[PDB]
């Protein structure tokens, strides 16, 4: 066929000790073994095309920088890397997202880490010297050595804003494609399901204040009485507009291109014994947003921040932690989503691909949360399972 497994390298994960993840692994403990489970179905099938980020090849600029930093000056780091051409893709591509002065921070932060080994800034945000190449490699990676249908397992992206991070978030790499693909090629419906049970709040901040000129569809299923603990009083506070019921206690906002849909898990609940209404949702919209992408002559692009910390078996406390407790048993099948419903979205997803083949410009699956080891090494396989056929 023809997808692509990008998975950071081991020099990379060797950059991510004491980064935080949602438990008790950090996201060198955590994308360690991830990595092992696609080792595993790799060795099980030697044709899921795994990648890893050293397959990227920067220009000589860049690598110069990070040469240089390790050299420990950050005035020479700074004036190196204003000194970069404005017109390098990596730089063009980061800048349509965030704020040169957040990239110069993450400079100085890598270097100001040099002192001990790592720079904890907010109790969600830790820095090391490598962190800003890993990034780098990380995004290069995806932007060029892209082709069609992509799963990227890598640091987090949704909570990163323009000029900072959170949230265990540095970098906003699924802004940076999406702004990467509007560049040249002819006006794209973009789609995006978000199905972290965290909300997509720093994506969503980069797409309105700067993309409100593109075809934008961000389906949001999230959670709102966990991190960032924001409801739809908020969201009606952002577009400055009060929300369109689009049924089901589900309700859209629209900031110019963009249209902005809260699937709540707890306004949106489970009926009996049916699949998750909430992917239902993604599949009907998705399957109607392409449509009417076909009918305007238009290419569409689709993004899949995706995290597991949303499935019903996550222990983490950003996904069962709610309201004072966690969910027991019975609240975990009518608000959090099972092995079943993933075996149907992505089979869904997967089989609306071969309706429009032509009809897609590229796809992009972004690992986000997920956190409970025996939770995650089994989804994985999960997809695996899926991205095999
Ligand atoms: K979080
Ligand atoms: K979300
Ligand atoms: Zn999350």
């Amino acid at each position: 066929p023809n997808c692509l497994i990008q998975i950071p390298s081991a020099k990379d994960i060797q950059q991510m000790h004491g980064m935080p993840a949602g438990a008790d692994e950090d996201q060198f403990e955590r994308l360690k073994h991830m990595t092992q489970v696609i080792a595993t179905t790799q060795s099980k099938d030697p044709s899921l095309p795994v990648v890893t980020t050293d397959r990227v090849e920067l220009p000589e600029h860049w690598n110069q920088l990070f040469a240089a930093m390790k050299k420990g000056d950050e005035n020479v780091a700074l004036t190196l890397f204003a000194e970069f051409p404005e017109e390098d893709q990596i730089l063009q591509a980061l800048l349509a997202v965030h704020t040169s002065e957040y990239l110069q921070q993450i400079i100085r932060d890598c270097i100001q880490a040099q002192a001990k080994g790592w720079k904890q800034l907010n109790s969600d945000i830790l820095i090391t010297p490598g962190t800003f190449e890993v990034l780098i490699k990380d995004i290069s990676m995806t932007l060029f050595h892209s082709k069609k249908v992509h799963f990227s397992f890598g640091l987090p992206t949704h909570h990163a804003f323009a000029d900072e991070g959170s949230g265990f978030c540095i970098l906003n790499k699924s802004a940076v494609l999406l702004k990467h693909m509007q560049r040249n090629t002819k006006p794209l419906k973009h789609i995006i399901v978000g199905t972290d049970v965290n909300r997509d709040n720093g994506l969503c901040d980069i797409l309105m204040n700067s993309a409100a000129d593109m075809d934008i569809c961000h389906i949001d299923v999230f959670d709102s009485r966990v991190y960032p603990y924001q409801d739809e009083d908020y969201i009606t506070e952002l577009f400055n507009k009060c929300g369109k019921d689009e049924g089901q206690n589900i309700q859209s906002w629209q900031r110019g291109g963009l249209d902005y849909f809260v699937v709540n898990l707890s306004r949106t609940t489970r009926k009996p014994g049916l699949v998750h209404p909430a992917l239902v949702f993604a599949i009907e919209k998705m399957e109607e947003q392409i449509e009417q992408a076909k009918i305007n002559h238009q290419k569409v692009a689709l993004f899949l921040p995706t995290g597991w910390d949303s499935h019903e078996e996550e222990t983490a406390y950003c996904g069962k932690y709610v309201d004072g407790y966690l969910m027991g048993a019975t609240e975990a099948r009518k608000t959090r989503l099972n092995t079943t419903d993933l075996t149907y979205f992505y089979e869904s997803i997967f089989k609306l691909y071969r309706e429009n083949k032509d009809h897609i410009e590229k796809v992009y699956w972004g690992l986000e949360g997920g956190y409970d080891r025996k939770m995650y090494e089994q989804q994985i396989e999960l997809l695996m399972s899926i991205v095999l056929n």
